[PDB]
């Protein structure tokens, strides 16, 4: 139902309102102004949904408000039909807060079988305060009030980089454009309501190495953009004695007046004494969750509450959980064996950093973004903390053994690869594997989620307008070799990393490690014996889904599915491997086993003996290991051919 | 002119939505770049560098160039031939000038032409209601008002208690939160500084420095008994600058423009500014130096003068010969004084280090914090600690003096008696004598002269904003005089508050209660026949006020809080009566010389031989040492007679 989408929209508005507006019929009002009357049986299904008060955001990692959209959801999920949902949507959404409501939503139809996370909104044009700052905002109703009197019913705002922190004193704000992305950001939200650590065990499929696996790519993602910009690679915060060194200062405000905190420069990370104090939590606590995860991890054990030892291993029995699942389920924390032992550690520190600018709540604040899934990623230290978070996990993988000989043996040889950017502007043709990128304005209508109206009867439209990164499709073709008799399957799986670190030295095999970051990994159709050609197109990524929100649901942004790279051209790894065998490799699929039984991110996450990613590969008929450039145009008509007039010439041969 | 009062109200609106309200004619329009005034010429030329400032932020008072606007714009309001061109000249230029800048030079203009009144001025918090009144209530007010208007009410009333901007229970800098937050304070300290701008060209005020201390030695005192009351321990100066400032403040205040003020964390350092461009950027150090300077002239009696010469200190001075504690007042400001570049800007810029240190590198695109401005800076707990440094240096400055002779100390007239008594304020009660109460109360008013809660032209709606306040009941005291001599004399009262024990419950000597005392009143009085007098004054008519939320109108210490709170038990004070020999006197007046030539709190603000303020008072009989008890009442109505069969039996007499 399109029906069902409506239920997203105006999320500050009374149902009254958006009913009125949208022709929906209301169950029984009451005056509190008009509000639904609540069903005592309806309300007796809620559990503890109700306990949020209104006028906060959802905070993601605070047990409290993840239970409370479990239990919403709960009953939107138990719902026996879409009809039912719709009325029980309608009835609770004046008594329910609106980012829990919201929040709830977007799990179910991930949780529901007869709904596709596909057709839920763009999240930018349900709730466009958590992405366009606050003077934005407040420019647009001023120019939405002066159209409305002047008789236009269109508007559009826009703004710049250039608007929210200083990069000539601020090198952290060099890549806001990235952190602030809001298909980014998004995703994000995407991510954990999709995977949320609160899920029934079991009702996903190794989702503590999907938490890992994901936030991997994030960091290595992020790291490529700070290197395209001359940034050193982000380091993780772990001496939690030490002050945080950048601050940041979101300059957003909520739909109910409410501005996030900011955290200054120099900020420490402080325990978090709580009202009521006995929900309060201690850094030294954490830090000793650390040291009893750590000591598990360098075991190769963790104890299980039950007394007993669950041994980890990468290298699993059948029917054996994988160690980095269950390092990933313990550190997150998700479905935890031993909560009282290893604790919360990764949740809890989005919250000890998000109200680190209050952390003994004497001064009635708010929290900072790191509280909030759809805004977290805005904030530099969300990539020290997953820095450090990554950190544990490649802590992990360490203790593994390399994959052997057979582990990483195939029948399919890989004898050439070469990757083709498609036709994006005339009368320009891309050499062979090479990459470009560049800046593109985006426009979406905000008056889903912003009502900008005076009085009932105005008609006015408020579009928001702003750059993003981007990038031309681009294809890639993988010649390989059948020598058997029969037809072969194979799955590709396709990882890229720089080449150079920030010191400009080759980046040896256990460097690389903490880079390589997924392409695309997909089976193909049976290889006939002899020679075969595959052809990939980037739509059609792995890392992806199925107007400026090109792919819907829960997907990688495909305007940031290539690097950033640099104006005279970066280079980067491409490896492919050949090996024996809709929704984001990133994401998953709640109602699906994860098909493949490689670890996520498989081969590239062992040690080696091999000292480079040459050596490695050059081991391995099954894999090969290409080269790509990635070029950043500041002006993208630059690629074509300039007149004999105006034409440059060079002292040094090139200019 | 009441037409002149209208210029002061909706100062976010435009000229044409104000003069449309209220039938003001328009000069000729134009679309700038909506309608806003043409700007002729001829005005433009006559601005200086009034426009420079842009729109959209605050006044900041204590920055050189914010400051120079105002001077700048208000010249050409009081040069005005006539109060027609003057309004004349207000309609034009308030489309094109930064609203508070247009505000500042208009209550500037108020004091400095002689045809027009302070006291005809609208009361502050009635036109910026956003400066005094926290976000989370505007807020609510303009979501009250929508649904008013929509269900035909054409009036509302919104309120808010000091639970709501901070936790008492875990910071107790919030017990006084009352009173730093007080509106007519706040508002008292904004007419101080456009009544006595420190940019006011030189002459045109009569030891303004001086003024600049004692009021502000008056506020700091007052703070201080207010902060006993509480059982606080009084505030400490912030003087080395090396350590962070400990309590920081969240103001919770969001200007009508939409710019949320910006707070400071608990922990935050007083650090360098580098400002945008870098040139105009001070240092810690600088202003170090500039107070080593400051000191060192103090110490030896002498400033040096930027022309070479010497300028001695005195405040026993020749005739024609200024004031040490002007030149020093001056000096530190600072205004006119003798040597920019040797004693520098200390005061003012020291408002700016601690507005702006939570982003003082300007790195986060943020906005100054309330420090940086007149009507918001008394609302942090920083301001007292940056005056009580500031009150140091000029008690530093007080002690080189020699103390008071007998001869300056000497007078005619012998004060015999003095008794306190407060008037009736609830039935079947009489307060005994020399007992003070104080309580809180609630006041409303009328925002709606500052902010337009309208949605659209026709809509009839006011919202009023009701808070509570400290307040005391009127009091009335009475001296009895002799006049031992043969003709009539006239005198001089002084009279003055201190407690008489500190935080530790120890007596203060004379020395300690330098820092402390404060002006009750102190006026001249009818001659004196001889023989014995009895001189009555009512609290009404104290020299500290001027002449319905707002009961005193222009320049004046709040009414209510002219009494310390005091406490439960009764908290006693010293009050000092001293008869001498022949339009708050905290503001001065702008167009006459201080009449009375001893120094500005005299005889109390300098050391003498005496041990203790009884000795002092006994050596000399124009002085009287009198005491009243100042109790606080949670319950008012507690005072009353309560019924024989409600009253509970005490253990110990007293219960
Ligand atoms: C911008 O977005 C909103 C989507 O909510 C559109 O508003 C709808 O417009 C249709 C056609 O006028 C109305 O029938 C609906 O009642 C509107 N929905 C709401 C909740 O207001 C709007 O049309 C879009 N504008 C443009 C230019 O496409
Ligand atoms: C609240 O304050 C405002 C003063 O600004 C009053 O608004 C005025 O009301 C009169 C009478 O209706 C109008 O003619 C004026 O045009 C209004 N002035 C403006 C600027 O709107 C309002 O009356 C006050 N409310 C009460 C109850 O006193
Ligand atoms: C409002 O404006 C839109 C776009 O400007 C226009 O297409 C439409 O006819 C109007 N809608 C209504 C209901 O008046
Ligand atoms: C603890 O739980 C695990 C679940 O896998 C189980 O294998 C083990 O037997 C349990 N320990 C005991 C002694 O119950
Ligand atoms: C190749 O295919 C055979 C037959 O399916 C399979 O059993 C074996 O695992 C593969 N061998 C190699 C060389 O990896
Ligand atoms: C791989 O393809 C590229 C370009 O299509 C070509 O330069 C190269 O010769 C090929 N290598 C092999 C081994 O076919
Ligand atoms: C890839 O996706 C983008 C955005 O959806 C689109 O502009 C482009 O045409 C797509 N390429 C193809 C061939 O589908
Ligand atoms: C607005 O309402 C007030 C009462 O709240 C009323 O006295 C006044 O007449 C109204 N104004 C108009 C223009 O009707
Ligand atoms: C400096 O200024 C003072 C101010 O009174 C004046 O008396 C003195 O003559 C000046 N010094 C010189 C040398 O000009
Ligand atoms: C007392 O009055 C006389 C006459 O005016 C005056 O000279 C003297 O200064 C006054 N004060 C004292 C203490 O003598
Ligand atoms: C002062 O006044 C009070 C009350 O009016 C009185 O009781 C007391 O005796 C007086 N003292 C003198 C010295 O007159
Ligand atoms: C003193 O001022 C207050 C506030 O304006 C007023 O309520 C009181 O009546 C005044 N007392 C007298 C007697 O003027
Ligand atoms: O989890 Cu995805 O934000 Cu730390
Ligand atoms: O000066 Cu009155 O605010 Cu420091
Ligand atoms: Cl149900
Ligand atoms: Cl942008
Ligand atoms: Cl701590
Ligand atoms: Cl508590
Ligand atoms: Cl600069
Ligand atoms: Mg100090
Ligand atoms: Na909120």
């Amino acid at each position: 139902d399109e029906e069902l989408r409506q239920l997203f929209y105006l999320p500050y508005e009374s149902t009254s309102t958006l009913a009125d507006r949208l022709g929906i019929q209301l169950p029984p009002l009451e005056l509190s102004t008009a509000v639904t009357v609540l069903d005592p049986e309806l309300k007796a299904k809620l559990g503890s949904a109700l306990s949020i008060p209104e006028g906060i955001p959802f905070f993601a990692f605070n047990k409290q408000h993840s239970q409370a959209v479990k239990d919403l959801s709960k009953v939107f999920i138990e719902a026996k039909s879409l009809n039912v949902l719709k009325d029980v949507a309608i009835m609770v959404k004046d008594h329910v807060n609106s980012a829990v409501f919201l929040a709830a939503l977007y799990h179910t139809y991930y949780e529901r079988k007869d709904l596709s996370p596909g057709d839920t909104p763009p999240l930018p044009t349900v709730l466009p305060d958590r992405f366009v700052p606050t003077f934005i905002i407040n420019k647009a109703k001023k120019l939405a009030k002066s159209a409305i009197i002047n008789n236009q019913t269109e508007v559009v705002v826009e703004w710049h980089s250039d608007e929210t922190g200083l990069s000539s004193r601020s090198p952290e704000h060099r890549v806001s454009y990235w952190r602030e992305d809001m298909n980014l950001n998004s995703f994000h939200w995407h991510w954990h309501l999709s995977n949320p650590y609160y899920i029934e065990p079991g009702d996903r499929d190794r989702r503590g190495e999907l938490f890992y696996y994901m936030h991997h790519n994030l960091v290595a993602r992020y790291n490529m953009e700070r290197l395209s910009l001359n940034l050193k690679p982000v380091k993780a915060f772990e001496d939690w004695r030490i002050p945080v060194q950048d601050g940041y200062f979101p300059h957003l405000t909520t739909g109910n007046g409410q501005e996030w905190s900011s955290r200054q420069d120099s900020t420490f990370f402080q325990d978090i004494r709580e009202i009521p104090l006995v929900d309060s939590n201690y850094v030294s606590q954490l830090e000793m969750w650390r040291t009893h995860l750590y000591h598990g991890i360098d075991v190769g054990y963790l104890i299980h509450e039950n007394g007993s030892y669950v041994r980890l291993t990468d290298n699993p029995e059948v029917g054996e959980d994988y160690g980095i699942n269950l390092v990933g389920e313990a550190l997150e924390a998700g479905d935890s064996v031993n909560p009282d032992v290893y604790g919360n550690i990764h949740n809890l520190g989005h919250d000890f950093l998000g109200q680190s600018h209050d952390p003994a709540k004497k001064h009635s604040t708010t929290s900072g973004v790191m509280g909030a899934v759809e805004t977290a990623v805005r904030d530099p230290v969300f990539f020290r903390w997953h820095k450090f978070i990554d950190n544990v996990f490649h802590r992990y993988k360490l203790t593994q053994p390399p994959y052997t000989p057979r582990q990483l043996s195939g029948n399919i040889t890989v004898l050439n690869v070469t990757v083709q950017e498609e036709h994006w502007i005339d009368d320009y043709v891309s050499p062979e594997n090479l990459l470009h990128t560049f800046f593109t304005p985006k426009t979406f209508n905000s008056s889903s989620g912003i009502d900008f109206r005076l009085k009932r009867d105005d008609n006015i439209t408020v579009h928001i307008k702003s750059n993003f990164l981007e990038h031309p499709d681009f294809s890639y073709t993988i010649t390989v070799n059948n020598p058997t008799s029969d037809f072969k399957r194979m799955k590709l799986r396709i990882f890229l990393a720089p080449k150079f670190d920030e010191e400009g030295v080759k980046m040896n095999y256990a460097s690389l490690l903490r880079y390589w970051t997924e392409v695309d990994v997909f089976e193909t159709d049976p290889i006939a014996p002899g020679i075969a050609y595959i052809t990939r197109h980037s739509n059609e990524s792995s890392i992806l889904s199925t107007t400026a929100f090109a792919f819907s649901g829960c997907s990688w942004p495909r305007n940031l599915q290539v690097p950033r790279g640099t104006q005279d051209g970066m280079n980067f790894h491409f490896f492919v491997m050949a090996t024996d065998v809709s929704s984001s490799s990133f994401c998953g699929r709640p109602d699906q086993p994860i098909p493949d039984p490689w670890p996520m991110g498989y081969p590239l996450e062992r040690r080696s003996s091999k000292a480079t990613i040459e050596d490695f590969v050059d081991e391995h008929p099954n894999m090969m290991l290409q080269e790509v450039t990635i070029t950043h145009l500041r002006d993208p008509s630059s690629v074509l051919r300039r007149p004999i007039s105006e034409r440059k010439e060079c002292l040094l041969f090139t200019c």
